[PDB]
């Protein structure tokens, strides 16, 4: 039984070549990875069959995703993720923030949602209230206090985007294969709600080989490789620690 | 030198296999033809380098995609392209249309666009003047003249969805997939602003093998062909007929 | 389980493509595509393994082909088929036929024999009586009544030929992909003896992907799309329609 | 041109998917990456044609490995390199060492030679004078000072070993791999000479493909990158910092 | 450029891994080989495209099958070929043959007739003058003089036959593979028209692989291994030795 | 059940195209060859799963290697073993053998261990009484009688090396393969300590197709043409003979 991961290039990957791998490999199957540079292939690949599984998205991504393009898939379990991160760009300290400076976001609903919340936090912008904040935006904003100038790109700009703008609101993998360090963020974001799922095709639910991809990714040896390899990651809400 | 074209399923990839191919292998190329079911994955295969060249989507589409995604691709030459058509579902006539009927179309942007601009045109909805009918979108809606209700679906369910609406806005190369016949269209957009675009990555534009595609596409050979394969498509401009 | 398809060009192809390749996504298989020019290489093809099973020929054809070349292969279900017609070439009109009129005919036995069939059916030459029809040939021609002049072409070339002779007999396959329509034919052949057939190699005839693909084939659905996207085409026996 | 390469798991596949495959990209070619968990399998695989270049090796490896194989590949250029380290096992701290204390070695003979190296820099044996570093084995130990006993172990097998010796000395692309900080190290060793290297086929040391493979890696961006994502990396010669 | 080789099982696949695949992986070639068990199959596989060139038979075998089976190959040049041989079965030596004496022989009518003109050569049956030894067939028997019962099998059978039959005229191929000797043969075909050739589509005759794999049937290193490792084989006419 | 084997080419080779995979085929299992010309990759494929089983070397090497590699392989059955031997290379003779004369061996070593042997036989070194004789190494040699000195090649090397040194002592498959001849050795290893086994996964150990392919390998009809086709070779002990 041949099982077809894929995965973001950089972390998530890792976890499969360094560790799941090996525990697959030890139960009689034979493991392929293929690494995607952005977040739109994935889950298409794998609901059009040339994927069995892939480690990339958190839920509130899956699931605009998958009712958008109509697709038949489903998270499974989580796993260890690197958490968002307002980064120094141009302004090096949350302090300098003046009138109009300038913050990069991701341009994806889900993402970019992600960003509205943090800026709210931070007291930069006011959303209104009641709203649900998976799905903030620009129609959700009350005030923006500091008349911040929110500058959309594709999420695998924004490390690069640091040149550019006063902050730069980077996703965890692209900072980490652009060499970011998560201690450089000024503001991490607190939330716990964006810790990454692994999907499946629904069809695919409960198969013998997913149940031993969900153990590999849940064993001791597991859990102890992702605390000394992924420092700082945010763990699954099962391991409950 | 091998080239690797990306289409829809379906009409275009017939073009491919039936006439282009054997004219590139007269030049000594050889050609291969990956078919996507869905209009998102061809433009990133493309930009990513697994296709030299794409044939599935209009301007405005690609427009929209590559700046969305940020792609450095453009477009090279037009191809005959399947009509954009409302067609019958429950209700079998324009003439049926009551107050709140539903018609069912595309959820992305640019064909959304050309839903709004033909239920205008029908008079089933009015648009405010002069808002760019390339990007009308839910807010240039003036009025609601008879209360349409809009399903928005994902492009490839339009076929299947004339079962649950009273019409279905389908694109012609789902329709044609589906056989379905141009001719069952009780309108048909009149605009050829969305006659489609072959596209490549930029770096590609000026190359020979480029070249010898664009003239097999506007061969005398490919056209005979292409005006008995494909009657009732809207030809490229500069065919000039 | 990835299962290869073999197929002529056009129709048969688009049937998987369209139809076929998703109903057995469903169930867990992936689907490839060859598609080929010619009626020679994809019996051998696939009596090499270099497919699973291929949908191009009927069965007459595969008989003599089989026991020619050797080959440990069988067919196993009908497929919606493009008859045979003879067709418009310098001459516009069966009315038109002259002494000594040239008619273009495929050059392999089985399909020769059909020409010889249908000039009889069409009073232009006169066959023996109590002959096997499927094998009939230049010695079973009793009088040559129009002194035709039959002009043995490889099958693919028969489109083309309309241009170098009076009346063409195109083979289903070969005019669709040429942009021929089939109601353009003057005179369709009668039989039902050369709807096309799916081979396999003897050695997979119980496997279970094979019954699946026979499922495939057989379905409420694909009998639908079949109905609608191939309209005139000659049904499979065992439809009973 | 597709260019295949070919790595250890870890580190040095990140700097081909993160940063090197865009760079080739750009200038047309496409890259796949097979990574390999051992270190006999990849010199043999490029030498077979299976790969264009690994990156993996040191070049007392490769000398000998070449030599005692009888390879035809050659070195081309040096990349960041995790280095070698002395690290706690059930022992944590250097002057914990005991007469008879247990140090784990790889088992293959350029890398003992390191091992042999760092003890007499320890003082926990004496080398006899004059010796050829590289090539430093069990014949060149003039005193076994502190009677070290020596585990010899397969290379991958290192990192477990911290289990059952009191120190290891892990080589760095298997400490990262398996969690490990560079940090952690009691005792680095000094040397450069072990910075690793490329590899290609001799016959395509001239190769444009592999000309722009060593730009690649020897770009303003790269050594950006290679300084933020792989700090205490020892960098290549050329590089000249 | 991958050179695909089919041949027949034994001394012509050895010659190839042995010898000739190495000679061309150093110019840079890849090499596959496919073995088959029959005479039927491998210009069947050649004339499709899955070999790009086969080495099994003589010419008179190859004119006799590609005309038969229409196919566009053409021979190229000559191997060390294990000579054909009449060999004991249930009797011994030539002596012991009595009327109605039993003689096993291939089937297919180029190796038949070398078999009938053994016959003659024995003095077992008489052919009829003039006749073309090449196509020698039982029309042309003039008298069977002992009365000969010529049993005809399937060439790969012919070794086992020796169990059923007084006497079997065997292939050297099958010969060789089923442990038999060269030097146990009773009689041996004294004619060099059956040094087998290469064969290739005829498109591919000029090409520089075809001339690279040429030169390695025909340098002196193929030659001096070939004098040893096929002992009692009779060699290309070109050599001329 | 698809059984892939890998052998070095020639000898093991022909032993799987000519007997065994016709007798496994009749138990219904399809059967895959793998040739290689080196000694190292075999067992490696074989660990990472690309071989079921191998058939190319003694257990003194299986049992050095896989502890050196630290493979989970294990022997099961013995087969036919073309023997060691020192053959002529400049000198023609053994008596011609003089102070100084060049000996060349392979330089792994469980088999550069069977050369010093030999050359203690033949009176040219001396070995220490009482040594190990399967580890034999420089450092057991008491005197160097006739100064031979020997020089250390690749396995594969050897039988091109008789061109640069007085005597060389080729493995038996690759003197084979050479076009060599075993009863030209000057002198034959007598030991049977090396006749060849297979080797697989140790998980596999107890697999029923293990079983069938042990009992391919032993029957009586691998017996016998194995005596034939393999005159000269050492048998498995376990025939008993
Ligand atoms: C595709 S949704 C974003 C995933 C990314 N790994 C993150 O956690 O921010
Ligand atoms: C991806 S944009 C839509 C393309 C489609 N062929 C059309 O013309 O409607
Ligand atoms: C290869 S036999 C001919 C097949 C063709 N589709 C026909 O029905 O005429
Ligand atoms: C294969 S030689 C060892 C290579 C390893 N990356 C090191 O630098 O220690
Ligand atoms: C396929 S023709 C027969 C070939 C065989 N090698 C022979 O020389 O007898
Ligand atoms: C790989 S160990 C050497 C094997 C070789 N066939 C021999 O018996 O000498």
């Amino acid at each position: 039984k041949e099982i077809v991961f894929g995965t973001t290039v950089g972390d998530f990957g890792d976890m499969v070549k360094e560790q799941i791998q090996a525990e697959l490999e030890k139960k009689g199957y034979t493991v392929k990875l293929v690494e995607f540079t952005d977040y739109v292939r994935p889950n298409l690949a794998l609901a059009e069959g040339e994927l069995d599984i892939n480690v990339f998205q958190h839920k509130p991504y899956l699931d605009d995703f998958k009712k958008e393009h109509n697709l038949d898939i489903t998270e499974v379990f989580q796993v260890p993720t690197a958490p968002l991160g307002l980064y120094p760009g141009k302004l090096k300290s949350l302090e300098e923030v003046k009138d109009g400076s300038t913050v990069s976001a991701p341009n994806d609903p889900s993402n970019f949602a992600r960003v509205l919340v943090m800026l709210d936090e931070l007291g930069w912008i006011k959303l209104k209230d009641g709203i649900n904040p998976l799905t903030a935006s620009k129609a959700d904003i009350a005030e923006n206090l500091k008349n911040i100038k929110i500058v959309e790109l594709e999420a695998a700009q924004l490390p690069r985007s640091r040149a550019d703008v006063d902050f730069a609101v980077v996703n965890g993998n692209y900072a980490i294969s652009s060499g970011m360090k998560l201690t450089e963020a000024l503001f991490q974001e607190p939330s716990f709600a964006y810790v990454n799922w692994s999907a499946v095709k629904t069809a695919d639910k409960d198969s013998q080989w997913l149940k031993d991809v969900t153990e590999a990714y849940n064993s001791d040896a597991f859990k102890a490789y992702a605390h000394k390899r992924f420092e700082g990651y945010k763990s699954p809400a099962a391991w409950n620690e």
